[PDB]
């Protein structure tokens, strides 16, 4: 092979497929052992399964890869958004209609996204899948990267002209190349789950600004299934978590939305992850490049930062293919530095956008602050 | 009498009525001669298409309610019950509809001619208000005890004294220049084109605003069910293609092209007034026994109401300082009491001025509804 990718997640699996499509062989390393579904294995969307909001560029990226036709089987589009409020300024409704395909994006089930990616990777002869290995050494010289993976008793020694590190927020390769991270924490915790409503969503996403905070209702592939996103202050998560508070969670959703979504009949397990940002100081060190959560972990945004990672993968694929037009060295360090410079503006804009979204959770009645900020009618403050 | 208000506009008339309600006699001066309405059938009241309007806040209506005047003022004042903001963009189409919860919260749009008529009529029936019209103040001096002014009627020279002088004589206030107070001017490179239009569809107390390349185009209701006020900020230098009788059809075509059929056909437009968006601030608002009120203290244009709602709040707070001062002294124009009032108003005026900058800077913001849909983290976008 020519390229080594450390980390076999959504980003790593997607990056290996883009390289294989560009006729670039790749060794993919992953710590966990993948399920070998060999007759066969029936996919069923679980109430406790996680979801991901894909942007239009992410859908287009998978379209060029020829994978969206399969990914669409368990992904639904968002056609409209309905935003409402009822505070000390009046009731207001914001309805936005989509007209271009996937402008509001698609909500895909995570289990289906990884299954399609894993199945297609195993069909590509240019991708050598090496699961059950944990990298424990990484060195560099002027010509190659050297890694030592551990497989129980065996030692695995590999080398390549370029190493792509996509091993998650707690990346091992990032600390091996001596790169620190900056951590920004927020006093918020996102409560996500999957509920079942008597009324179908009809590809409409909902959000209600209440005293409990912004309560989201995203459509799911199931016509009567919805994905809830509910950020709250740290410590307030215990009131809604656990099987003991299943109906209490449904009661808060019912009294907030009333009958706009019908009756909240069932709910799954409520997941909680603190809102924070883990940003690496650098992304390119010699012939090693950080991709995904190894470079930046931005969870509070829609898509959990996955759309930004897919853009990094698409752009890196171009910088490597264009480099191969000039020489046989796909791991040209100056090319990796130029790639990082080309991604700086988009990454900083998303990182700043994440700060705006989290600080916006405190803003109740934002539709009527927009009405006031027009200066058209006379409020009194 | 005892208090002299210089300026017989909407502010001076309101202030004189507020002082009269508090049992405070007041002399009111004005440069223009007022038309005694009486029995002259030649001149009743008409809602002219070239007349100005004012958006009154809830507290402003509450102030006129305490004065027993809103029952008559409502005859030519309409409430805003809904606000519809539309927007079209590359990503799609969005609409925001905001309704009213409590009465008067969205405000009332009153005709300026009717407001001045009711105020002037009520002032003339108030014995505690001495109305002196056709007088122009040509001199203003002051000592430790009184203010001295000299007004001219052409041949008659009027000399008046008072313990307190309330200067409400407009943006080019003579009293502000007499006490030696300069102004600070903050200018924007935009002017606002306002006018009154008539539409085939009734507005039904619904105010509209559409964002486009022309800038934010506002359509607000008026007392006439088919009358609407247009608020249109443009860049300085391009207001000529909309002003003038020869551009009446050019102006109506731009309204029809922006709103389509949401307001029916734009049948008729009045004269287009173009006033520059700017803030004129007096360096000081109180010097001795002279105090500035209205546009004499701060001319505020970009916001709805043209600062009038701020002036009524200024007058309401001023009455509280004057009434309490009279409860402990006979000097209603104590300079230190006026200075304590000015500092207490600094917070309100400064936040209105900052709100003006926020409004003006928002004109350059096209597609604001989509930005709100983006800034909530609901769906995945990319810019
Ligand atoms: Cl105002």
């Amino acid at each position: 092979q020519q390229v080594i990718i450390v980390g076999g997640g959504m980003v790593g699996l997607s990056l290996s497929l883009m390289l294989a499509k560009a006729n670039i062989a790749v060794k993919l390393l992953e710590a966990v052992k993948y399920p070998n579904y060999d007759d066969v294995a029936p996919y069923h969307s679980s109430f406790d399964a996680r979801n991901t909001a894909l942007s239009r560029r992410s859908v287009q990226i998978y379209q060029k890869l020829g994978l969206w036709d399969a990914l669409q089987q368990h992904a639904t589009p968002i056609l409209q958004v309905h935003i409402t409020e009822q505070g000390s300024f009046g009731k207001a409704r914001l309805v936005a209609e989509q007209e271009k395909v996937e402008s509001f994006g698609q909500v895909i089930e995570n289990a289906w996204l990884g299954r399609v990616l894993l199945t297609q990777v195993r069909q590509q002869p240019l991708i050598e899948l090496i699961d059950g290995v944990q990298v424990t050494a990484l060195t560099q010289d002027a010509e190659q990267v050297y890694i030592e993976a551990q497989r129980g008793d065996e030692i695995l020694k590999l080398e390549s002209k370029l190493l792509i590190a996509a091993d998650g927020r707690d990346s091992f390769c990032r600390q091996a190349i001596g790169v620190g991270v900056d951590v920004h924490d927020y006093d918020q915790v996102a409560i996500v789950t999957t509920v079942q409503t008597s009324k179908p969503h009809e590809h409409v996403g909902f959000e209600r600004f209440s005293a409990l905070g912004p309560l989201a209702l995203l459509p799911l592939p199931g016509e009567y299934r919805r994905s809830v996103v509910w950020p709250v202050k740290k410590g307030t998560e215990g009131e809604w978590l656990g099987e003991e508070n299943d109906q209490h969670f449904l009661d808060a959703l019912q009294k907030t939305y009333g009958d706009r979504a019908g009756k909240f009949e069932k709910t799954g397990k409520r997941f909680s992850y603190p809102l924070s940002q883990v940003l690496a100081h650098k992304q390119a060190v010699g012939r090693v490049i950080l991709m995904g959560n190894a470079a930046h972990t931005i969870h509070p945004v829609a898509g959990q930062g996955f759309n930004l990672c897919l853009r990094d993968a698409d752009v890196l694929l171009r910088y490597l293919v264009n480099q191969l037009s000039a020489s046989d060295d796909i791991g040209n360090p100056d090319n990796l530095l130029a790639y990082e410079q080309a991604r700086l503006s988009d990454q900083q804009r998303v990182i700043k956008f994440c700060d705006t979204v989290v600080r916006g959770f405190s803003n109740q009645n934002p539709l009527l602050k927009l009405i006031r900020n027009t200066g058209l009618i006379a409020f009194d403050v």
